[PDB]
């Protein structure tokens, strides 16, 4: 049974205070909405939220890290208080036209610091494979790390029923992602607000939640996975297997949810230091300031050092 941090209303930020923190920024036939700490921008830390979520995931982690380099936290296209894509598609290369077309008027510095969970890693993945010389480290957790060949034993039949009609009916009709998955894979009970800040884009019924239902049908199966992302993801798996001078930081999750796989292939990149902090999927709201500590101890390592 879970139970509220008796400590965390103290210190909560709803998603008012969070968005109206937020700026806003064209970009291509749309918009993102977006965090920026702006200070120190010799550096700059990137923070990719995945499915179900948006900038708001690293409301409690990007203060410890704001002090030593700039942090910018995009809502992804179609997700949080970002536009919505031009064509309505969103695709992992949809999401990428977006955030690398974001990245182009942000004025960044040659070397960029990723800081990534689940599909928003695969985004920090692919970016770093298409410029491998803009990338200064990896921060990743609960990450799409690479290809599924083979803990989720009917993965296959799951992915077979998202990929139905029956999905869209899940997603689009009863917000699976959202309203059932999201707090299920958090080890505390939200408090109504913060949850309330993560149904909020998704609040009304049909296509607003399709980035949340296209998300999972992207999924990286060897057996029946769109070819297309099976190769975006065979191919950054290779390239990261062999980036031996970029140095990554691996938060692990304590039981974490079917996660053994997604360690085993974080420890096939070199130049890893692996920490653990406690959470099953969505770590940040479980151990955000254990999470925020490593992060930052990591950062400024990488800045002395190189
Ligand atoms: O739990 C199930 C089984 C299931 C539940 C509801 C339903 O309508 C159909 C099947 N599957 C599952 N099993 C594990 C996880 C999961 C894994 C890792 C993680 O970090 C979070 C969730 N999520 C899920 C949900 C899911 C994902 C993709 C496609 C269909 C259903």
């Amino acid at each position: 049974s879970k139970v509220y941090d008796p400590e965390q209303r103290k210190r909560m930020i709803t998603g008012p205070q969070w968005w109206a923190r937020c700026k806003q920024m064209n970009v291509l036939d749309s918009f993102i909405n977006y965090y920026d700490s702006e200070k120190h921008a010799e550096n700059a830390v990137i923070f990719l939220h995945g499915n179900a979520t948006s900038s708001y995931l690293w409301r409690h982690v990007v203060p410890h890290i704001e002090p030593v380099a700039r942090c910018i936290i995009p809502d992804l296209i179609g997700m949080g208080k970002s536009g919505k894509s031009g064509n309505g598609s969103y695709r992992l290369l949809d999401h990428y036209k977006y955030l690398t077309a974001w990245f182009e008027l942000l004025n960044l510095p040659k070397k960029i610091i990723f800081v990534g969970h689940d599909w928003g890693a695969a985004l920090a993945f692919h970016y770093a494979y298409e410029h491998q010389d803009r990338i200064k480290a990896i921060v990743h957790m609960e990450s799409v790390v690479d290809v599924i060949e083979s803990e989720w034993p009917d993965i296959e039949e799951d992915i077979a029923l998202i990929k139905s009609e029956e999905g869209e009916k899940m997603v689009l009709e009863n917000n699976f992602f959202v309203e059932t998955v999201l707090p299920s894979k958090i080890m505390r009970k939200l408090e109504p607000e913060e949850f309330a800040a993560y149904l909020e884009p998704f609040k009304e019924k049909g296509e607003v939640r399709r980035p949340t239902l296209s998300w999972p049908r992207e999924i990286p199966l060897v057996k029946g996975g769109k070819p297309d992302v099976v190769q975006i993801v065979r191919n950054y798996n290779a390239y990261l297997r062999a980036s031996d001078d970029l140095p990554k930081l691996f938060i692990e999750s304590d039981p974490g949810f079917f996660s053994n796989a997604i360690v085993e292939g974080a420890k096939k990149f070199p130049n890893t230091e692996f920490v653990k902090v406690k959470g099953l999927h969505f770590l940040q709201e479980d151990a955000p300031d254990e999470m925020g500590k490593y992060i930052k101890s990591f950062v400024e390592r990488v800045l002395k050092n190189e």
